[PDB]
């Protein structure tokens, strides 16, 4: 029988079936619960709303996110995210299909217990397993040797590997993302006047940071040039017909992402963190890991990120090093990519976690079972 | 057992069954009591008349209107109107039937309070409702989504909804209606010499409003084609063959409507109240706000009123945007064909008012079960 | 020479000079025009009023406020406003003077650049400084520690402050202040039957609302009260000699301030405000700034405010903290006492924006030395 792999992120759902080349499903992970009031008798249904359907509805919409950080913080919006993605995009049900979830390095236990324990007790798999993100995405890029980073909506982690031995005492963490980067920007919108506080125009602000934003390589000329230039200024069309203007605000806001000083948090940027990870592996591994960055998730989408990085790791790595930044177009959807991937693989098909192992030793068996 | 549908206007009162294509009474909500000497014996009996009757017999009746600005004024004429109505025009058993009256938005609760305390307790009606004007008129149109204006004798009032769910803190409301312009009609006709004092020439002067009064396209060029040519010179004639000719009173009278400063109020007209209840909304919604722009009410019916509003809406909202003016011919009855089609309805079986509820709870008990 | 302290509110212009512990001058910030034939010959001058003069005549005037939601939205009155104030309040030529200012946080910046704009080239004030509400609030109270709450006429808006060091990133603004609490309370008193449609009738509506409005300590001990017993009603003598009579609108339209929800908006309750702007700040001073809550602004002066606020912040909290609310009684004035005290010290005139430096530099100025 076919597996399932299933990627929740904290802003958008991956699922689809093991042996593909692409998520089968797409939608953002929201739930919607209206807020006026309803007077057309026999209309005005349904309640709560989800993905896209809840997306479209979002004028007279709450949206609430479950996961936040990455860290799942709302269960019943979340079991009935799953319930959606099985019983409504992909249709299948999921008592039938071994199924494989993701989760970010150094997060709490009970996510992952509790995660196992939905999927064992409510819908029935025959068996399940959880994979650190990174070890995916290092998967997609078919190599043994490198250190990921992986960019999400709500965090931001490396992994350094080689040769398939991961270095747990490497890894960084930071919380850090595109949900950041979103409610700065709608903070300095506020700056030329055009005001967005709502739930539903934070996904207008969302789509602009999409649409426009980009990271500068040299903070100090653009901040010049945008300053005393007009060139640089672009405009964007709100749904009811208003066009917003917005100028150096496109590469501020990326910047938070190398300077977290700009939100006032005190860690350092993506760049150092990376170093710092690196520069915690023995003496004769440091030369591979600087040469085989692999990047991932949606926030490294932005043009210039990947010069940005190249340049902001060779700056402190000695003059000897190569340092490689790879990035391939496809890196919006590389976990999924890797998840179908080692799902695939006929030697792992001995790892699973299966329901009458989890009858005799219960969630706490996936700690054992999974790293 | 069907139900009857009694829509009250400030200015006609509309009745019949519901399910029916249209009403089965239509007369004017006034109330004669003769104001001369009596001489004959056994001769002009029956002390007071009512609409049709007090209509026919206008020259020596006192002519007035329980209803103003969509507030009862009168409700010992009040209750005078519905007996007329259900016991000679309709002529129906009042206790066997639910009654789906009407009232606009923002009226004082004391209004459907003793509404209701007058329904179940005089007529005996074994359950009863009264739903806001404009949601039945939407109703009417078939569809979920508008921004209705429905501008009656009294009130010309504008409630937006948007796909079941109202918007309460955008319903704006303009005392300023039918009566209205009768009123300054009969002030202008004087620059002509023709004086109307008397309340039944009030009603010749509704007589001549409705055969000619238009609204202008553009109001300044009307008025210096009539001042420069008599094209537009009309003649009404009185019921004693005097022959009456008003030249631009015809339009300067509706034109009220878009500049209530004629009569010495402040507020914006119909065109503004209408945007700046759309701008109030979320911004999601408005794109389709602006297309699906309801009407109704009777002093819609002006000609060229639908194409005045077009041009006006369009010059204020934003270019990209496209507006569309929504007026069905029988708009004139939007509002009770709303009431028909709601009371016909499956589900809404269960959202009368009965006798019992309101023994138990009281008058109040009006505030809770309608909208 | 003698500095002059000019707090622009929403609703009201405080003015005077640096160091006197109260304002000179407190008059509305409204101007008006006249609506109505001007009959009589050589009477019935000076086409448009200001501030109190401009009350007086209210009964034949429009009013209008040229700021809305503490930005300037209509320059040539705000011009003509400050014009007043310098010329026939304080009765001082301004080009001797240096001027202290004042604006909301998150604001446009235009908004403050064409201010300095005007206040150099129009008036010729020597130098002119612009600081934020909450800053001198807090020096109002001679504290280094706390989050201010300032509401105002126009806008709401938290601002944290440690030992000297302000968080900008866990600064909040909320656009729900005095304005909307007037519309809202003219709205509710449609349900009795009064009805207040204009602007002079805003300033009547505005008047009552000062007088008979109070905050619920439990909303729905209130409301059960009220709906119980007639304990609550109090009546109001308009201009005319009618006198009004309302119950429980003494307390829903304060109530608005922790339900945004009534008025439509989707938002936090200012308790909801205060409490994030809390937990955005960093771990070691959330001990401090829970127990140096200060208040400010006209709005705060609803009875029962503080205790309300302590009531709400406190069911949040942490129950080992400690939630203390101090609202000064000259609350109303505590940002032009600030500014009065800012404006005196030594240390501070270093920080003036001269007439020589705007010169060298141009408007833009006021962003690189103003906070
Ligand atoms: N082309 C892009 N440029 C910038 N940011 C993007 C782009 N596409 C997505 N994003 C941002 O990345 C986030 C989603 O990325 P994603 O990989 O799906 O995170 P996750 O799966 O964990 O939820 C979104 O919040 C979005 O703002
Ligand atoms: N063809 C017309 N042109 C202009 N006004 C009209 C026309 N027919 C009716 N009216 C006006 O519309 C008003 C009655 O319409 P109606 O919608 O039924 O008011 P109500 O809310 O009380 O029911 C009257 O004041 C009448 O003068
Ligand atoms: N004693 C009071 N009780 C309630 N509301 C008040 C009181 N004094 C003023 N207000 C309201 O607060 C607003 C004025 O407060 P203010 O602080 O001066 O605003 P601004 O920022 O413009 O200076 C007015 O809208 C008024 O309705
Ligand atoms: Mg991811
Ligand atoms: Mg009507
Ligand atoms: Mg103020």
């Amino acid at each position: 029988t076919t597996a399932l792999v299933c990627d929740n992120g904290s802003g958008l759902v991956k699922a689809g079936f093991a042996g593909d080349d692409a998520p089968r499903a797409v939608f953002p992970s929201i739930v919607g619960r209206p807020r006026h009031q309803g007077v057309m008798v026999g209309m005005g249904q349904k309640d709560s709303y989800v993905g896209d359907e809840a997306q479209s509805k979002r004028g007279i919409l709450t949206l609430k996110y479950p996961i936040e950080h990455g860290i799942i913080t709302n269960w019943d919006d979340m079991e009935k995210i799953w319930h959606h993605t099985f019983y409504n995009e992909l249709r299948v049900a999921p008592e039938e299909h071994p199924t494989l979830l993701t989760e970010a390095p150094l997060n709490p236990k009970a996510n992952r217990e509790k995660m196992t324990q939905i999927m064992f007790e409510t819908f029935n798999v025959p068996a399940m397993y959880v994979a650190i993100q990174a070890v995916l995405s290092l998967y997609a890029s078919g190599r043994t040797t490198g250190i990921v980073l992986d960019s999400g909506d709500g965090v931001t982690h490396n992994v350094p590997i080689y040769e398939g031995y991961a270095l747990p005492h490497a890894i960084m963490r930071l919380d850090l993302a595109g949900r950041d980067l979103t409610d700065y920007l709608m903070k300095i919108l506020t700056e030329r006047g055009y005001s967005f506080v709502t739930t539903a125009e934070r996904e207008i602000v969302r789509d602009i940071k999409e649409k426009l934003c980009y990271v500068a390589l040299d903070f100090e000329n653009e901040m010049a040039t945008a300053a005393s230039s007009s060139s640089l200024e672009k405009s964007y069309e709100l749904p009811d017909g208003q066009v917003i203007t917005i100028g150096n605000e496109r590469f501020r806001c990326p910047e938070t992402l190398f300077q977290p000083s700009f939100i006032g948090m005190e860690s350092a940027g993506i760049h150092e963190t990376t170093y710092n990870s690196i520069m915690k592996c023995d003496i004769d591994i440091r030369k591979d890991l600087y040469a085989n960055n692999v990047m991932s998730g949606g926030t490294t989408m932005y043009p210039g990120i990947a010069d940005r990085m190249q340049k902001e790791i060779t700056a402190l790595a000695p003059s000897t090093m190569k340092i490689k930044i790879i990035a391939p177009p496809e890196r919006k959807y590389s976990v999924w990519i890797g998840g179908s991937i080692l799902a695939s693989l006929s030697t792992f098909q001995q790892m699973w976690i299966t329901k009458q192992e989890y009858d005799e030793a219960g969630p706490s068996i996936v700690h054992r079972k999974c790293f």
